[PDB]
């Protein structure tokens, strides 16, 4: 049941929550379920930031030069993974992965052949914009529509043979899941919590420092 | 450019704070709640109905001579002034009215009908999350309101009311720390880290 996790750091992860980078809580988050047994972080040629962190020394991080997009940096990572059977790929910048979440999407080896994702249900009021413009086509219906969070998590050849082939063929892929979904799988949704934001816009940051307050907190 | 808001409340502290988030803008003379908060100069009690879409059109009889309607969910008590003030905007420029709104961040997912599966991915470029307050002439959204009701539309914001009946409101973009604070303990955590 060994498996690698994968972060595609090539470039907010730099940011810091307490003392600790967001891409060092997202590491450390996957780091908590004693499965994840190493961690590969691919990172853009000349970053010299990551060498500066105390996790550049932690004996179960490896690094690689990751590509210019996520597919290509992911598939960098999975070169080193050794005989992991399941991969696991995570935002470098989700600092706020809760365990038991990861613990429930971990159980998907037992029983899947495809793998899945954490998601988190629509439950507020979506808009489409006209193309173009920045003005209201529709409202968008939230039955069935889901948030793909990370990780994701697959067995490691199908993920590996799904994202060579979606990129020779010129695929549109945005996540793991959608090599898979190009390939005519469809992997699973595990529904996890709303508050595993991914930190990209510059008041992110705040709100993700208040979740994990708020957690701590609650967690008494 | 007096502007009326309309808050539907039909957890004090909650209602109060977004409440007071909205008259702190010089234009926004007064708060409609739609059902001692209820004993301030500025706000206004009346009956809302049992649909969110029901409470606002009541809190339209209650608007006086506003030409222009901010309608702003009790539980967004973090609205900053900024985003404010760059919808009451619109009221320069537009015939519509528009909302606040933040840009979708993941990959967003359909799932198969019956199973927690992955049918498809949805693109989520041009998806936006739509925020509160909504900004309306005053006489288009009763109209609008109350057609799309009448017409058994199913409205979930004030905007797919006008969106019904064929017009398109802006997107305004907004903070995305524009929360939804619905538990009364969060709310003083809230206000520290994002206020």
């Amino acid at each position: 049941l060994d498996v690698c996790a994968v972060v595609p750091a090539a470039g907010k992860q730099y940011l810091s929550i307490g003392n600790q980078t967001i891409l060092e809580h997202s590491v450390h988050a996957l780091l908590a379920h004693p499965r994840v047994k190493r961690v590969v972080i691919a990172i853009s040629p000349g970053d010299s930031r990551f060498a500066q962190l105390p996790l550049a020394n932690h004996p179960q991080i490896t690094v690689v030069d990751g590509g210019d997009e996520r597919a290509d940096s992911v598939l960098a990572g999975l070169k080193a993974a050794g005989d992991a059977q399941w991969v696991l790929v995570h935002d470098a910048a989700r600092p706020c992965l809760h365990q038991d979440d990861l613990a429930r999407l971990l159980a998907l080896s037992e029983t899947s052949r495809t793998g899945g994702i954490l998601a988190a249900p629509v439950r507020d009021t979506m808009k489409r914009a006209e193309p173009g413009k920045n003005a209201i086509a529709h409202t968008v219906d939230r039955n069935g529509l889901w948030h793909a969070l990370t990780p994701q998590f697959f067995p490691r050849e199908l993920l590996h043979d799904c994202l060579t082939r979606a990129l020779n063929e010129g695929a549109t892929i945005t996540d793991e899941a959608s090599a898979l979904e190009y390939c005519g799988f469809h992997p699973q949704l595990v529904e996890g919590r709303a508050d595993n934001i991914k930190v990209t816009r510059p008041e992110d940051l705040a709100l993700a420092e208040f979740y994990l307050t708020r957690t701590i907190h609650q967690e008494n």
